């Protein structure tokens, strides 16, 4: 729209294309989001609209909420880079874990922030965590999911990722809680440290079967309510738990410790984000200054 003046397709979301863009009268840079079919529900648009105050320094900022010409654009603050891509680019090296720690502990912070808030992410992966020049890494896409339910291809036809996905919502579990983002987070803290996605499914049967295969298939021991899960099968394979040691080697075992409770299978006993910023592995944590190119 005549508002601004797209510079760049920054690509293509689960909810729609997004652009750079710059706002014609304040010369602000921008992402602007252009959102997926009919009238656009009332309901999520109140939503949305909440989504505009919860602010914080870990949390892509959400500026406007458009809703003209019975479409609806999100506009948030732009930053250059995600995480994906630096894992990407740190591949040959591997990102420092001193940086590692920094980003772990601001994510934490954000996810501490928006689940006192009652703010589900939900979809958490390292395309949605954006990071800058300074050493910050930001949430992108919180609270989007609610009010606008699950999707396998993004608008049109995008294999939707899984391998982030918590073994209750794999189960069947109509109603997600704040654990569902702590164990997408440990995920990809995993993947910072060995370079490789930890749960690379590539479909929700793969997805929980190589859960399965790590952890050990889950039992009413270690989770109590499991066999009564809707999607869970006395038919699945019952595998044995690998050790962590194996699992993310060479972390030492502090960033075990955590990534151990951030991939409990109880929701219930999954670490909060809150508790898991008191953990012993970021008691040396500090701010590094990522080497970006752009
Ligand atoms: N808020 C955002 O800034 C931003 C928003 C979305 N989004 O809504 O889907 C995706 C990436 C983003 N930044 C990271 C980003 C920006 C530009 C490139 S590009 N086009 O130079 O490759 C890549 C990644």
């Amino acid at each position: 729209m005549e508002n601004f003046q797209k510079v760049e397709k920054i690509g293509e979301g689960t909810y729609g294309v997004v652009y750079k863009a710059r706002n014609k009268l304040t010369g602000e840079v921008v992402a602007l989001k252009k959102i997926r079919t009919e009238g656009v529900p009332s309901t999520a648009i109140r939503e949305i609209s909440l989504l505009k105050e919860l602010n914080h320094p870990n949390i892509v900022k959400l500026l406007d909420v458009i809703h003209t010409e019975n479409k609806l654009y999100l506009v948030f603050e732009f930053l250059h880079q995600d995480l994906k891509k630096f894992m990407d680019a740190s591949a040959l090296t591997g990102i420092p874990l001193p940086l590692i720690k920094s980003y772990l502990f601001q994510l934490l912070q954000g996810l501490a922030f928006c689940h006192s808030h009652r703010v589900l992410h939900r979809d958490l992966k390292p395309q949605n965590l954006l990071i800058n020049t300074e050493g910050a890494i930001k949430l992108a896409d919180f609270g989007l999911a609610r009010a606008f339910g699950v999707p396998v291809r993004t608008y049109t036809h995008e294999v939707v990722t899984l391998w982030y996905r918590a073994p209750e919502i794999l189960l069947g579990c109509k109603y997600y809680s704040t654990a569902v983002d702590i164990w997408s987070l440990g995920c990809i803290f995993a993947e910072m440290v060995t370079r490789r996605a930890l749960f690379p499914g590539d479909s929700e049967i793969d997805q929980l079967f190589r859960i399965f295969r790590t952890l050990g298939t889950p039992d009413e021991v270690v989770w109590p309510g499991v066999t009564s899960m809707p999607d869970y099968k006395p038919s699945f394979p019952k595998w044995a738990r690998q050790d962590f040691s194996k699992v993310v080697p060479p972390l030492d075992e502090d960033g075990r410790s955590l990534l151990s409770q951030m991939l409990h299978y109880d929701p219930n006993k999954r670490i909060s984000a809150k508790a898991a910023l008191a953990h012993p592995f970021f008691q040396d944590v500090t701010k590094p200054v990522p080497h970006l190119r752009l």
